[PDB]
This record gives C-alpha cells, structure tokens and sequence, in this order.
C-alpha cells in the first residue's frame, strides 16, 4: 500500500499544503461504500511503477464515508461532486483542477495521467 496522510477538515487541508511547500501534493478522496475507490487501492495504488512515480509527493486522504459536516464541508470546499475523485497540487499548494481524476484508472492509464498532467513534479 501507498502511505497516506489522513486529513479531515477543510482547514487540515490547508495546513497539509502549507506544510509541504515546494514539494508536489496528491489528495484522494475515500469512502468505505465506494466500490471504484477500492479498486485503485487494489489495482491502481498497488502498482510498482505506480508507486515509484508517487515516491517524491506528498499523499494525503480524506475518509468521506461517514458524510458528516465536516465531510460535506470539505467536498463542498473542493468542489467535488462525486467520487473516486483525486486532486493534484503544485508545489505552491495550488491545486490544478484540470488534473483531476473523476473515474477509476488502472496502473497503466494512471501512470499515463501522472506522466502527462501532475502538477509541481
């Protein structure tokens, strides 16, 4: 498995950005009953080349499955309207919304998409 960083709140955030100034940050959102979020846990994060192309990045993750206001708050703060659903940030904590992944993706199309669109990298 990939070592995430747990964050909750919109402000967790934000502090997790400031923290890893000049270098690039991935944010995955999670949910327990998310079927798709699974599966790139399983065939998508579990890859070797995957993994290697994550080494230098700062990984955080939000746990949604509960729907609390914390969790809405902070989907409503990112602008998410469903998932799985990864942001990318630059390594002036901007994130780059065009590099966003709304589907699932295997191994080999998500090392296409880190290749082709991550930010601060």
């Amino acid at each position: 498995h990939l070592n995430f960083t747990q964050i909750k709140t919109v402000d967790e955030l934000n502090q997790a950005l400031v923290e890893a100034k000049g270098k690039p940050v991935m944010l995955d959102l999670y949910a327990d009953w998310c079927v798709a979020c699974k599966e790139f846990e399983k065939y998508t994060f579990s890859d070797p080349q995957v993994q290697k192309a994550l080494a230098d990045t700062v990984l955080l993750k939000a746990n949604v499955t509960a729907n609390d206001a914390q969790d809405v708050a902070l989907l409503k703060h990112l602008n998410v309207l469903g998932l799985p659903t990864i942001l990318f940030f630059d390594g002036q904590g901007q994130e780059h919304p065009q590099a966003r992944v709304t589907g699932f993706m295997d191994a080999e199309t998500f090392s296409a998409h880190l290749r082709d669109r991550q930010p601060g990298l």
